[PDB]
């Protein structure tokens, strides 16, 4: 019953592979629904064609800024921003999907996929999903990051949607 969404990832336009996520709609329904709808594009905007702008190996891959492509944009399906729904789930290790923010109650569209345990984020970022298939593809993406987060090649969501 929890939804599954996919991203098809490309590297300088060349297909890399597919990542699928389970969204924890049973625990964070509002947050899960935002990501789901942005991944299908059903509200007329969303993730398709957007990039992963910041990738720090051994930490995380951050994306979802589909309006400015650099970490300073994005919007939710509820408006520019929405509240921190709850902090029931924790950042327990690689594969966790979590909301980026700029302060309390400032969730938009930006998210990150953790490639390490990031326990210091517990209670500050809302965890709402986890990689189900294709963690190997996230690992391959990570190799195009750097210490300061700039990517060596352009990493994009070529297609996405719901499975």
């Amino acid at each position: 019953v929890n939804p599954t969404v996919f991203f098809d990832i490309a590297v300088d336009g060349e297909p890399l592979g597919r990542v699928s996520f389970e969204l924890f709609a049973d625990k964070v329904p509002k947050t899960a629904e935002n990501f789901r709808a942005l991944s299908t594009g059903e509200k007329g905007f969303g993730y398709k064609g957007s990039c992963f702008h910041r990738i720090i190996p051994g930490f995380m891959c951050q994306g979802g800024d589909f309006t400015r492509h650099n970490g300073t944009g994005g919007k939710s399906i509820y408006g520019e921003k929405f509240e921190d729904e709850n902090f029931i789930l924790k950042h327990t290790g690689p594969g966790i999907l979590s909301m980026a923010n700029a302060g309390p109650n400032t969730n938009g569209s930006q998210f990150f996929i953790c490639t390490a345990k990031t326990e210091w984020l517990d209670g500050k970022h809302v965890v709402f999903g986890k990689v189900k298939e294709g963690m190997n593809i996230v690992e391959a993406m990570e190799r195009f990051g750097s210490r300061n987060g700039k990517t060596s090649k352009k990493i994009t969501i070529a297609d996405c949607g719901q499975l």
